[PDB]
């Protein structure tokens, strides 16, 4: 049976440029740090708690306040992000024309701020290839303001379906004729439990929920023929 394609949603951070960049484990480095501003750790035990709150809340900003600490999302994403090394991130040419060339509606799906994934957009060179983005404040819209308690409003994000589900609904997408793009295996397998088609990216090969791996996102231009086809039925 044939199911067109008409809508990619890509993640951003590791999926649109490759994870060896180096932008992750500074990340981490920065959430330690922040930790370390925050409540006075050491280091070894910031990395410690960093890591229990993102298996447990999703990341440090939501175990933070789940946890009952009043830190304003704006606080954490300008020490984590915005110390970035934003000058490695290398523009990707190919990756530029074949989003051009592809005729689907493109959408971001990241956990990160906005401010973060419009910096990286505009390193790649691609700041014009999406109509929407859904990013941190889409999926926290009530978290800016005052709040009765720290965790009014629980932080929301990837692979959480919760996510999966604002995508969906602020993007308007039909998940039968869309694709998910993304490095981690928990949003591949979220994204594959609501219905999207799935393509892993950082692999060759796929995990149970991917219908495609990829090493490099360009490579969907031949790994995934069906985005060329012209049926719509
Ligand atoms: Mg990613």
């Amino acid at each position: 049976d044939f199911s067109p394609i008409n809508c990619l949603i890509f993640d951003l951070d590791d999926t649109l440029y490759p994870l060896k960049t180096g932008i992750a484990p500074a990340v981490k480095k920065n959430i330690d740090d922040f930790l370390v501003e925050k409540f006075g750790f050491s280091e070894s035990k910031a990395s410690s708690l960093r890591v229990e709150l993102f298996k447990t809340y999703g990341s440090t900003l939501a175990g933070l306040r789940a946890l009952g600490h009043d830190v304003h999302p704006d606080e954490y994403h300008s020490f984590v992000h915005g110390r970035l090394p934003y000058g490695s991130i290398e523009p990707n040419n190919k990756l530029r024309n074949l989003l051009n060339k592809i005729k689907q509606r493109k959408i971001i799906f990241t956990n990160s701020d906005k401010n973060h994934a419009v910096k990286v957009l505009k390193k790649l060179g691609l700041e014009d290839c999406f109509e929407e983005m859904i990013c941190f404040e889409t999926m926290n819209p009530n978290l800016f303001g005052s709040t009765t308690r720290p965790d009014e409003y629980p932080v929301v994000l990837k692979p959480s379906l919760t996510a999966m589900d604002i995508c969906i609904r602020v993007a308007n997408v039909d998940p039968r004729r869309t694709v998910f793009l993304d490095d981690n295996i928990h949003n591949i397998t979220a994204g594959k439990s609501v219905g999207l088609r799935t393509i892993l990216v950082g692999r060759a090969e796929k995990t149970k929920d991917a219908d495609y791996a990829v090493e490099t996102v360009t490579e969907i231009a031949t790994a995934v023929p069906e985005i060329w086809a012209t049926a719509t039925a």
